[PDB]
């Protein structure tokens, strides 16, 4: 069988991409009132995002 292959490709890989999208809004947002509230990683979050 062939036609599966490139079905399930079409969707897994683009839903993987969105996924991969939410872990570094996740990973930013583990971070302290230290890591936030300074203004030297408020830079970081839009470098990041």
């Amino acid at each position: 069988l062939e036609q599966t292959e490139k079905e399930i490709q079409m969707l897994d890989r683009l839903y993987s991409l969105y996924v991969a999208v939410i872990t570094t809004i996740k990973g930013y947002g583990d971070y302290f009132w230290v890591d936030v509230v300074e203004k030297i990683d408020e830079m970081g979050e839009q470098v990041q995002q």
